[PDB]
């Protein structure tokens, strides 16, 4: 291309027959409109009086060019007679020039006149700004490929839009894009994935709705975690096939959107999913309640409320296009290459609140939850051990020191444990019957302390330790039976904790990190370096539903007699 005239011959074409362009209207020669009637007959007499002869369809050669001169004269005398076209036409440099008598050759000098607030930045030489709001119209909309080759123009103020067709990608990734890291590294992890995460949230999913009759809070939340993973990896075939064949689509592109939008749907499920769940979890055990119905059917509302929010949030992956076709490699990618570089803007800011929003903020509030729920399952741990202990202790104390000593120290030790909730107590309210019969075991224990107190502050040392026994009797009967395994409980709360910790190390926290870095980087440069670590971050992010089965071993009780029974 060398000039404007050169410029529209390449948008328009050239043809000497009366055709239908892209929306319908009959046009003929060089982008010349006759009528926007859906009338052959009407296109014909528009083309006779303009010709001065009856060419019956069919022009000339030449007759298209006098024209096509004329068209372009007409279009540039309505921009110096348009208020709104005139200004910036004469502050446009002669290349960005053609480009607004292009759009005015194609949409007309009152069409182009609507774009207020682009002309005004234009006028401001602010051709990025201009070309983003550009992007996002109707004119784009129709005719992508064209408003493209016109804006760039504006945005570059070079001919190489129409000199230089798009060819390729970056050099760093054309070369990731056929490297073995995504044909085989990829479809290999992703292999994995599949064989382990599909049946294992998927027997885990039967548990939680077919084998699990407590339907408490942390199972609702723990199926569609599983749920989640599956309607994820349940396309993970179709995943593994695009990298094997160099990343090459061929499916269509609402099939990529959609396995684009439940991969980052599993990924934000996952994450506010973990935060109900250690939250929830952690609450039973400081401010436990009793309405095991009522709290579930509040977690499946809380479930779908969170389901409805990410399918919104998902909106903008879902609609774009996010399908390109690059010649030099021969293939279409999905969700790897942008198609459109001018909504960078757009996905950085995007990928930007939901690291804050959707990751900092409920990591926060995950980890914090355990670290209530560890504390408070290791002071009912030392309070079992301190009764037990001292317990012990007097039974093998022969000074009245040692006696008095321990006893006052099992004392306060009960006291604490009284207060405590016990582990199989868990969706039982502090005023219920059980829990009433739990505090008053210890009543009758803490008041056979003071008996032996009686004797042990009365001198009486032999006869205190005589009431040991005793309290050996009360222990078993009342009070072991219900804190027996509580240290095996805070064992699992801890691996669970380590569990959560390594999924947030490996799928959580080096996605959402690199989504910001990857966006900054082509927000600020046009390519970014980090491309490869994208890649990587992305894949071990998926892993998240090869740890989730571990998750549901350690809060799911239900799960562990499937799990144990299976191998
Ligand atoms: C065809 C689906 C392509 C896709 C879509 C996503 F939403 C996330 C990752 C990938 C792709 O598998 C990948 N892995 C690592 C980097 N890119
Ligand atoms: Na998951």
């Amino acid at each position: 291309a060398s000039n404007i005239f050169e410029m529209l011959r390449i948008d328009e074409g050239l043809r000497l027959k009366i055709y239908k362009d892209t929306e319908g209207y009959y046009t003929i020669g060089i982008g010349h409109l006759l009528t926007k009637s859906p009338s052959l007959n009407a296109a014909k007499s528009e083309l006779d009086k303009a010709i001065g002869r009856n060419t019956n369809g069919v022009i000339t050669k030449d007759e298209a060019e006098k024209l096509f001169n004329q068209d372009v004269d007409a279009a540039v005398r309505g921009i110096l007679r348009n208020a709104k076209l005139k200004p910036v036409y004469d502050s446009l440099d002669a290349v960005r020039r053609a480009a607004l008598i292009n759009m005015v050759f194609q949409m007309g000098e009152t069409g182009v006149a609507g774009f207020t607030n682009s002309l005004r930045m234009l006028q401001q030489k602010r051709w990025d700004e201009a070309a983003v709001n550009l992007a996002k119209s109707r004119w784009y909309n129709q005719t992508p490929n064209r408003a493209k080759r016109v804006i760039t123009t504006f945005r570059t103020g070079t001919w190489d839009a129409y000199i230089y067709e798009f060819f390729s990608v970056d050099e760093f990734s054309a070369s990731v894009l056929t490297g073995k890291l995504t044909t085989v590294f990829l479809p290999i992890v992703y292999t994995i994935v599949f064989v382990v995460a599909l049946p294992s949230n998927g027997m885990a999913l039967w548990v939680f709705l077919f084998r699990t009759k407590k339907k408490a809070p942390a199972v609702i939340y723990m199926a569609n975690l599983a749920l989640a993973d599956l309607l994820s990896v349940i396309w993970f075939p179709l995943k593994i096939a695009y990298h094997i064949h160099g990343n090459n689509w061929i499916y269509g592109e609402a099939l990529c959107n959609v396995l684009i939008g439940f991969f980052y749907a599993n990924m934000y499920c996952s994450i506010l999913f973990l935060t109900c769940l250690s939250v929830q979890r952690a609450w039973e055990i400081v401010n436990p309640m009793g309405h095991s119905r009522k709290k579930a059917n509040i977690a499946i509302g809380i479930s779908l409320a969170i389901w409805l929010l990410i399918l919104l949030v998902t909106i903008p992956l879902y609609v774009v296009k996010q399908t390109i076709f690059i010649p030099a490699l021969q293939i279409t990618t999905c969700h790897d290459v942008l198609p459109e570089q001018l909504l960078v803007g757009d996905m950085f800011n995007y990928f930007l609140s939901l690291a804050i929003g959707v990751f900092l903020f409920p990591a926060f509030l995950t980890a914090s939850a355990y670290v209530l729920m560890i504390r408070a399952l290791a002071d009912l741990e030392d309070n079992w051990e301190t009764l037990n202990d001292n317990l012990k202790v007097i039974e093998k104390a022969d000074n009245a020191a040692q006696v008095k000593d321990a006893l006052t120290k099992m004392r306060a030790a009960a006291l604490d444990a009284q207060k405590a909730t016990p582990p199989k107590l868990e969706d039982k309210s502090p005023d219920s019957p059980e829990m009433k019969d739990f505090r008053h075991g210890f009543d009758i224990l803490v008041g056979q302390i003071d008996d032996a107190l009686k004797l042990a502050n009365e001198g009486k040392v032999k006869e205190a330790q005589a009431a040991a026994e005793q309290l050996k009797t009360t222990r078993n009967a009342y009070i072991q039976k219900y804190l027996e395994n509580s240290e095996k409980k805070r064992k699992r709360a801890i691996k669970l904790a380590v569990t959560v910790a390594a999924m947030y190390l490996i799928c959580f926290t080096p996605s959402n990190l690199l989504l910001v870095v990857h966006y900054f980087l082509i927000k600020s440069q046009g390519q970014s370096h980090v491309y490869a670590l994208y890649i990587v971050a992305l894949c071990l992010s998926t892993l998240n539903s090869c740890i989730d089965p571990f998750v549901y071993y350690f809060v799911s009780h239900d799960f562990r007699d499937h799990a144990k029974n299976a191998l």
